[PDB]
């Protein structure tokens, strides 16, 4: 219709900006509050023109097309749309919106009252389109997730002290009997005097205790920073325990495939001594175990397990299929026949002196050398050699269906594809029967 | 017979009050036992109403049925209720039960010893009917777990603090010396003024230790604060070691799904990376994790894979049975074949310019469009289109049963069924040989 | 041999005696290194006695079996013995045997000099006992892990509070110039006086700062103390960050059932959202996940999927033997072809008004009831109905061998059986032709 | 080519000899910014003896392989070396080599500035030769994981109160006011005296505040340093919160073993609890759980599953290969029909008095005794016996190939290698039809 999809460009930057008018009116809202107590007219404008730039954003989300929950596509009927925004956040944000300190100065009162600018805390209410922020970028693929993580705790503790300098400087300011407060108690004016655009007396005070490190020069005096305290180390008891709960969290997303690998490799290690094996089986088994991890990664055959037919088919046809392709076992066969590459396990990667074929085994599978070299041996000690193109298991369908004839282990290192017995004995019912004829004429 | 279930109405509120006289009476419990050290007779009548209402609930307990363990069924028997009651809960809540100080007071005494105030601690051995309530309400499907667990964790440290601040201030009202106390080191007098109502100075000492802050202007002064701050800062140690292994069980459970996300979107990125894919077949691979996630949850396959088999086949029947209905593949066949929709993995949800099925492919299954749209191409550039209802994929049981003719693609976002060679080629045997007569009249 | 083997009763009793002595000889190692510095001849008694006590148990532990590591079997073998004990637990266990003060007395000193009292912390080596009897009692079924696991947490923070409040009354007590120290700044005597067996202020600092409450009445003064400060608040750094890792880990295996049940329930809630599935069939599957999670447990299949073959099929010949015993279906058959009930899925379990077998559906099992009531219907509205023994599903190879006549679902609370096509298909080959008779005696 | 190779022994010992030029070089590099602020000519040689070591590896570094990350093979080409060291780290790595203030002393200055020895603090950044030391040790499987972790998490808060404590007394030593600083108002003068070798003092506060004890008796005073304590406390946040999620995650990989060991123990004691099983088929059922842990690990299984297929059955041909070469049943056969021990499940350990073999049971599999005894009984009590290397369950292939005749169990304890119908009856196809007559022969 004529409604704006919520996406770029005239909408995703106008959001990222009223994102910037949140960060900076959830700052001087506790600050005016307790500090600035004057507000004539000096930052009177900024206010208000922050304020009129949050009332066009109420009629602009008239006109939002909202992307549907049980339909996963975009709704534009202006009813629906209407009916949406009315029910969810529109008695919220008109409550966030009307000025009371600006635009309420003129019936009596000269702008400054208790319960008058405590009304001025409901533009603490507009935190919700940050709030709302960090739970979208967090699904982002593009944005990472420890550092989306990280300044969502960071964003929650910079607030914290800052709503909490500011509320228990108006306890101190606001006090009849005079200077025995916490501040009071060590600077006794503190009052048109000591530099009030530095306030770092307040924040080191909130920093003191929410860190629980706790010094004692400042602390509750009277009995109402009393019950300010214990309000606020309730407060921090539950903001610490947040915290450390989020980091270890993240630790063990930090470092998970670095310990379930060291894992791995303790679990073939107390198996290799229980047993007491050879060191010469040993390092096999464990030189394995390291190069699976730097080249498969950590879980590869789960990853690609969930792959529905055709991404997993697509994969494996950019990949090594010209190498399937012009090998002599697959010679002047049709196009569809080696479009059957689905099943190659081609991550082998095997380190140098690892034996891939036994010397007599059942005969399950044929390899094909991708990169690297392989050398034969017969029983005690023998020489035939692989290239680096060729196939290294291909008389498990001949003369030797019950046996092998050489005993192939790598030398440099070596990735191999391994195709086994479902696409030559398995595949007996498609096409191709004419591999079983390409083989007797390299025996000659 | 005779007994009442212990179900509604007239005894799961009836319970439900018995709560609120648990929580008043481990309030008032240690906080007569210090401030309030007359106990006269002002509020004598409410911990004798209430003491009474304990009384009648030991008569109302022979008759409960109370859902026996092996069997899962109430017992209704007043003498296997009565062995059961008698052997738990009867010596020990006979014993919170009795009065000490209002009953035994016409004995010789005056309401106030140290060895007899202390006997009216029993009066918190009736918290177990809180404590046996948040463990009914975790297992309760129709309330939150995580505004439950918060709750078990507040109401525990709201009454270390309450416990602990009414426990201190015995040992300093208690002092036979002039006050070298912790409180009367700082108000020397503290005594028979400052406002008793407002004991906020014995809370405030025990929020400063309980969270390990510490101030220091209220510290312990006789060996008498010494040893009760030694029990006390080891309490404290166990308590927030339990607060914080609890908010990390908490944080977990709550951010698990964006986090696995977050690693199956990794581990599918370091895969498309270390193998150097085009940036065509990437985003095949990247935007179908992301539209799994929005609409298949997280794990689907192993919820309804425990559903044990009417459960799961009467999903399939209100979902996608008029789908599967009204297609031309089965038309005038009998109701007990489409019977069968038992393996449909309709969870597909394809995103825009995704390959469903390739140009020529091991012909491994039939899709039911359910809705969007779908584009046929051929094998340089080519065009045919199915609708919104239509099958994709019949020619797996005809003239094409080594092959496929189109390799269709999404455009918008679709929804398809995928059955796949279950319920064609191992389904002859129950009905429907006119599904393979049905195809041919199509193809004219 | 003439060896003793390490268990019951002469020996699990004397090595129970000797970690009673090792409690003892941990507690006044550091504390007469401290507090009574004189150790004239009162004290001197109990500790030769103890250490006499652990020069027998030298002797003994040269007959001894072992257990050995690699074979699960004790050795009998007086050499392999003597030098396994030497190589391990000699060089170290005969050097915190030898008497350095009391022996060495004679030469020519009084008892007591720095480098000659330090010598005697050597009789904290015997702590080995205490640490492998902690981990002994962890892997010992019969008791607990939740009270092992905090029994040790307990034991390693108050041996930490013992053996640092009284190494900083050594800094105190050994100062050549006057209370400048910790303890003498606020009690400037606190010698020979100050009731030295109570040491409560010793404790009151190691437990203030061990735990970071830190309040500053007690603090370091000269640089001796700001040295053992420093060396041991990075000690309670690794210390308080042990304990919290532990307690979490242990909430974790606290925590864990009902957790991952309400994992279940919500990706069960979820599904049934997306899919707006009607409300007649969403508590179907939800009142059978609560069902399962009080009477299966958490994991059931996982457990009785490691017993090997003979444990579990004897757990199915206790549990439901002469259920499918006497049943028509089974009546005047061997004994041999109903000892095939290995295959019997009995954790049913059915909750109320579930639906056990669909109106027409793939006939894949029969059920026996074991207790409850089943009633079966037609497809509107009939009647006919189950008893509490009998079979429910047995037209499953017979006239409606592709169809079910019935649409039975539960009445009170049912626990069925579920052979499924695996002891009536695929068990024609054993034995029992005989059942496929007795099907039709029935049917007259 | 001319190139050295990134491995033993002139280069990974030198670059061991860097990192101990790189621990010197971050613990002098505060300390002669704070404290020995002259720095005439006494350190100046080391300081450029130290940094003339670092201008040398930046003319090294253009000769060394570097092992390409998409190849896994060493590069040398001294091109690519070039263009990847200079894009890396050389516009880094220069930048903490030119020296500041030895060699741009000549031009005007007396070697101390504010705006040129904060130029001195780029010798921190050669500490990266160190973090990724750190990350090459932590996948060397000849090193350990708990103690490489911890030395990580120990020296990165050696460093964080090193450096803190030393930028904490610039602060202190640079204020142009009397000692109104943290240090002067309780040391009133503390320059020129107080022995400045002994800075004990300035890390006495930086550990109070970083482990968040707290004492107050150095605190703050003047507004400069309490903006450095806000930018520290925020900082110590995130160090506890960071120390304490690490080792949360090294506790957890600490106690895995036992904390699954226990609860597959409580999940098989709750299923024999719930069905009211008898005492003499629970204690078989948990005995075989403890021996499997003893024994067989914790996870054994999933191991030897990722071993490819050579590794594997070179594992099985070291292991019980003379066990099944020299039995009955497999004599006088050929070598190659013995070399398909493949698929023995020999992990069995069983404990005494289980029950391997039922009296009649589907005949699934034979065993052979590998070390123990086994005694065979008859229906009520009968007695035979097999010997310590013999086969127990043959006659599943023969005259009672729907039975069994005995039911052994053990006595000492046993292991047996368990082979299951998949190499004599899934095996007919390969060889030794002679097996057949080898079992007829010893029934005479
Ligand atoms: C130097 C100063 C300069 C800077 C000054 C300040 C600049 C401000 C700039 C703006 C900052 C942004 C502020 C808002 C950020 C957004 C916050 C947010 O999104 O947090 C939401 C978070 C939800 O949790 P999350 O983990 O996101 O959930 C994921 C799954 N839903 O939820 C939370 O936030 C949770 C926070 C934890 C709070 C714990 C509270 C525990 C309370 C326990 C009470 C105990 C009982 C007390 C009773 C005492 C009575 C006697
Ligand atoms: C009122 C008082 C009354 C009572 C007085 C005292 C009575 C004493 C009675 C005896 C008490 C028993 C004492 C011994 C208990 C046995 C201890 C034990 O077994 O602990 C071993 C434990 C091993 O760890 P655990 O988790 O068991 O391992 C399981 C897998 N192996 O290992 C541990 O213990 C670990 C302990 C944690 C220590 C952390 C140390 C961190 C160090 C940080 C660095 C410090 C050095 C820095 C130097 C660098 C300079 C910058
Ligand atoms: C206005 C301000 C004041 C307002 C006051 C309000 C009045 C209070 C109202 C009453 C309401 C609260 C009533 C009590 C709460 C009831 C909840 C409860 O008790 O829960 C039981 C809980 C069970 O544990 P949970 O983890 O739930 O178990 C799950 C699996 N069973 O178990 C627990 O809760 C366990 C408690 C944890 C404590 C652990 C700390 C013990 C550590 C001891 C260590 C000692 C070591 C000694 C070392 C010294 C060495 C020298
Ligand atoms: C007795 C005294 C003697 C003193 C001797 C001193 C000798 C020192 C010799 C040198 C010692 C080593 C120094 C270098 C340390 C090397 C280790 C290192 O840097 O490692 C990097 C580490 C990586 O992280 P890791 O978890 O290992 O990652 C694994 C997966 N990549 O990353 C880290 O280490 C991370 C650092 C810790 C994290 C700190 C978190 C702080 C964040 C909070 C900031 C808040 C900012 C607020 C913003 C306010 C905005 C207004």
């Amino acid at each position: 219709k004529h409604i704006i999809s919520p996406f770029n460009p005239r909408y995703r930057a106008w959001e990222m900006w009223l994102v910037l008018l949140v960060i900076y009116s959830a700052w001087i809202c506790p600050f005016q509050f307790a500090f600035i107590t004057y507000k004539k007219d000096a930052i009177f404008i900024i206010d208000n023109i922050v304020n009129g730039f949050f009332a066009i954003d109420i009629i602009l989300t008239f006109f939002v097309a909202y992307l549907d929950s049980h339909s996963y596509l975009l709704v534009d009927s202006p009813k629906k749309i209407a009916i949406r925004y009315l029910s969810t956040w529109f008695a919220f944000d008109v409550c966030s919106t009307a000025p009371f300190q600006p635009l309420s100065l003129l019936f009596n009162y000269n702008g400054s009252e208790l319960g008058f600018r405590i009304l001025s805390m409901l533009r603490l209410w507009r935190l919700r389109r940050v709030s709302s922020l960090f739970a979208r970028l967090e699904k982002d693929i593009r944005f990472n997730y420890f550092w989306i993580r990280c300044t969502k705790l960071i964003s929650v503790t910079l607030f914290a002290i800052h709503c909490a300098g500011c509320f228990n400087y108006l306890i101190a300011d606001r006090y009849p009997n005079p200077r025995k407060t916490w501040i009071g108690a060590v600077y006794p004016n503190f009052k048109e005097a000591s530099l009030w655009n530095r306030y770092v007396t307040a924040l080191y005070w909130s920093i003191t205790t929410l860190t629980t490190t706790g010094y004692g020069d400042f602390h509750a005096e009277n009995p109402r920073e009393m019950l300010f305290d214990i309000f606020f180390m309730m407060f921090n008891l539950g903001l610490t325990a947040y915290l450390i709960g989020n980091m270890t969290n993240l630790v063990v997303h930090w470092t998970s495939r670095t310990r379930t690998f060291r894992d791995s490799v303790r679990a073939a290690s107390e198996f290799a001594s229980r047993n007491q094996l050879p060191h010469d089986i040993q390092d096999q088994m464990l030189s394995h175990i390291c190069l699976k991890f730097k080249t498969e990664g950590l879980k590869q055959q789960e990853t690609l397990n969930n792959l529905p037919k055709a991404i997993r088919s697509s994969i494996a046809n950019y990949l090594f299929f010209p190498i399937v392709h012009n090998i002599y076992l697959f010679q002047g066969v049709s196009r569809n026949f080696l479009f059957q590459l689905v099943s190659d396990i081609d991550a082998e990667y095997f380190p140098p002196k690892e034996d891939i074929i036994l010397q007599n085994e059942a005969p399950t599978d044929l390899y094909i050398l991708v990169s690297g070299a392989v050398d034969f041996t017969v029983y005690v000690d023998g020489h035939d050699q692989f290239q680096g193109k060729a196939v290294i298991g291909e008389t498990f369908g001949e003369v030797g269906v019950l046996y092998y004839r050489p005993q192939p282990f790598t030398v440099r290192t070596t990735e191999l594809s391994q195709i086994l017995r479902i696409s030559r004995t398995s595949l007996m019912s498609a096409m191709h029967a004419h591999a079983d004829d390409g083989r007797v004429i390299m025996n000659n």
